[PDB]
């Protein structure tokens, strides 16, 4: 209705948004990740990740290292602002977080975490509080 956003990831690394707005009077702030397609989360697995634009390279550096069992993310990674499971096709989730955690001025990225493919590093697009 305002607060929300639904996003799709599916079997060509393709995200259905590349940029996200959250309205300053919301309190918090809810992404409902889906999945279209057929493809396991195994083979074409995705999630949601927020941090700041800045802090994006390093969140997916130590993800690396933290590797496949914990999605790429390093785990309570203070730099994620939110993040939701990791999902294949035909699978759902939703993450909800506080806007406070967000400032007007500041440059966010949203992004797949999870090493899915050839266009994997595409499933990005930015967040910004207005
Ligand atoms: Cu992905
Ligand atoms: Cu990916």
């Amino acid at each position: 209705a305002e607060c929300s956003v639904d996003i799709q990831g599916n079997d060509q690394m393709q995200f259905n948004t590349n940029a996200i707005t959250v309205d300053k009077s919301c309190k918090q702030f809810t992404v409902n990740l889906s999945h279209p397609g057929n493809l396991p989360k195994n083979v074409m697995g995705h999630n949601w990740v927020l941090s700041t634009a800045a802090d994006m390279q390093g969140v997916v550096t130590d993800g690396m290292a933290s590797g496949l069992d914990k999605d790429y993310l390093k785990p309570d990674d203070s730099r994620v602002i939110a993040h939701t499971k990791l999902i294949g096709s035909g699978e759902k989730d939703s993450v909800t977080f506080d806007v406070s955690k967000l400032k007007e001025g500041e440059q966010y990225m949203f992004f797949c975490s999870e090493l899915c493919g050839i266009n994997h590093a595409l499933m990005k697009g930015t967040l910004t509080l207005k």
